[PDB]
C-alpha cells in the first residue's frame, strides 16, 4: 500500500502518535515519506551497518523485527514480514518502542537527513482545517 500524506497522518492521528515520544504527527509523517516514500512495502535489503530495513517505517532486522537469515533483538517482538503488509498498527507499536530509545526520531537517518530542524508548519496544511 502507498498512503497519501493526508491518509497518513490521519492513520497516525488516530493511533496517537501527535506529540508521542515529544515529536509532532508532522515530524512522524516526515519521517514515513522520506525513509519509505510512504509505501508499506518499502525494503532496503543492505542497510550502511549491514542489517536489513522494513516497510513504511524501514523497521530493521538486527534490533527490531526477526526474519531467519540473521540474529536479532527483536525489541517489537514481530517477524520482519508483518512490516509488509498494508495495516500498519503492529508497524506503529514498533515505531512507539524505537522512538523511547536513546537517539529518539534520530534513529531513522532519512528523518535526520530531510526533516530534522526543519519547518514543518505547513506539512500537514492539507489535512486540515
Ligand atoms: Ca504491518
Amino acid at each position: 500500500k502507498v498512503f497519501s500524506k493526508c491518509e497518513l497522518a490521519h492513520k497516525l492521528k488516530a493511533q496517537e502518535m501527535d506529540g508521542f515520544g515529544g515529536y509532532s504527527l508532522a515530524n512522524w509523517v516526515c519521517m514515513a515519506e522520506y525513509e519509505s516514500n510512504f509505501n508499506t512495502r518499502a525494503f532496503n535489503g543492505k542497510n550502511a551497518n549491514g542489517s536489513y530495513d522494513y516497510g513504511l517505517f524501514q523497521l530493521n532486522s538486527k534490533w527490531w523485527c526477526k526474519d531467519n537469515k540473521r540474529s536479532s533483538s527483536n525489541a517489537c517482538n514481530i517477524m520482519c514480514s508483518k512490516l509488509l503488509d498494508d495495516n500498519i498498527d503492529d508497524d506503529i507499536s514498533c515505531a512507539k518502542r524505537v522512538v523511547r530509545d536513546p537517539k529518539g526520531m534520530s534513529a531513522w537517518k532519512a528523518w535526520v537527513k530531510h526533516c530534522k530542524d526543519k519547518d514543518l508548519s505547513e506539512y500537514l496544511a492539507s489535512c486540515n482545517l
